[PDB]
């Protein structure tokens, strides 16, 4: 539907039913995001983390 | 304004005015995502499926 | 929550908070997508423009 989350990626694979395709997950702990898709999840491809200005 | 779907590419081309810029796309076929942008769409670069847990 | 935009990379530099981690942005002069994060943002590797058909 849109977005949700999870603490990291372990708790995202055992809870692939509570997500429907198509929708994005973003992992808590490594700040990553992944993408429900058809029999599994994707992860999207992100650059380096940029620091927010002082 | 958030996320949309088309069975496949060819699809999602003849449908570019039924998607707002900044929109996401989900190729239902190939479980690939597209964006919406200004003038046509990018392939948001997405990594090998991961298979469901047992 | 969503998905919101900047006019460009600067502008998005200096409104972190006005956008919660875990949302998606779009920067309308480039066209390109981050993704606002803890602490920051992460660039969205997205591909080459795909021009609409005629």
């Amino acid at each position: 539907n849109l977005v949700t989350a999870f603490s990291n990626m372990d708790d995202m694979l055992q809870k692939a039913h509570l997500v429907i395709e198509g929708t994005f997950i973003y992992l808590r702990d490594s700040t990553e995001f992944f993408i429900r898709v058809r029999d599994g999840w994707k992860k999207l491809q992100l650059g380096e983390l940029i620091p927010i200005p002082a």
